[PDB]
């Protein structure tokens, strides 16, 4: 239903699912969510992202980078 991320490979990801993802596994990182649909971060721009990146251009403090970073890290 609202759970699609878990049926399809990281890199298919759409931006939804992608939020999906943030928002299960990390309620801290909810709020967050139209940053990754206003730089349109979708599965296979995910995995291109880094920490600095997520700072300069999405406006993320260290912190939330570094948790969203991990996440990505588990997802390779």
């Amino acid at each position: 239903r609202a759970n699609s991320h878990l049926r399809s490979q990281p890199i298919d990801w759409t931006i939804e699912e992608v939020i999906q993802y943030i928002e299960s596994n990390d309620n801290s990182l909810a709020v967050h969510g139209d940053l990754f649909r206003k730089h349109e971060i979708d599965g296979k721009a995910l995995l291109r992202l880094n920490s600095e990146m997520m700072m300069k251009y999405m406006g993320l403090k260290l912190g939330p980078a570094l948790k969203i970073c991990n996440l990505v890290n588990k997802v390779n």
